[PDB]
């Protein structure tokens, strides 16, 4: 099954964390990376104080069940999602979300797939469109259609 995973980091200098996460994704059992999108920059929410967000999309071929994959992405967030500062570990700065899982619709306590808000997020749709321009959602909506309808501004690469 082809799973699409959204990667985000709002660390001030996020490249090393993102690469560590990408490597870890490739190490997930019964799985392997098919392709990785470019890295996209989005300004912080509200207050300009915060760092920009680095966003990307990964296509992962996997024979794991959806919630088994979530266990692994959540493990990676616990293991690599926080960065040590001088005398303290920082908060979680890495976010791994399952955008799509094959052509499956999932609605459990732990999982909502397709991701509940992805159709509102250029930070998700643009990197996904780069790696899967012909993508069709479970309900028959096309990724191209969503982008065409909303006419989101394009995001700058990192
Ligand atoms: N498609 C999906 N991918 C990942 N987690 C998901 C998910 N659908 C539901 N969840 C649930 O989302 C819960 C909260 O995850 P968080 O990472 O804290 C939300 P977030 O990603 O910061 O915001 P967002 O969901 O608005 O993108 C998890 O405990 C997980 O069970
Ligand atoms: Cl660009
Ligand atoms: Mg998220
Ligand atoms: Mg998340």
């Amino acid at each position: 099954t082809v799973a699409y995973i959204a990667i985000g980091s709002n660390l001030a200098s996020p490249l090393e964390q993102v690469n560590a996460a990408l490597k870890a994704l490739g190490d997930i059992p019964e799985s392997h990376i098919l392709t990785v999108s470019s890295f996209y920059r989005t300004p912080p929410l509200g207050p300009q104080d915060q760092p920009d967000y680095l966003n990307a999309a990964v296509a992962l071929e996997t024979s794991l069940a959806p919630e088994e994959l979530l266990n692994h992405t959540q493990r990676i967030e616990l293991q690599q999602g926080r960065v040590r500062k001088a005398e303290r570990w920082g908060p979680r700065t890495l976010d791994l979300d399952i955008m799509l899982f094959g052509n499956e619709v999932i609605n459990t306590e732990r999982l909502t797939v397709p991701h509940y808000d992805m159709k509102n997020r250029g930070a998700m749709l643009w990197p996904l469109f780069e790696i899967a321009p012909e993508l069709v959602f479970p309900d028959g909506e096309m990724l191209r259609q969503i982008l065409h309808t909303r006419a989101f501004d394009k995001l700058n690469k990192w």
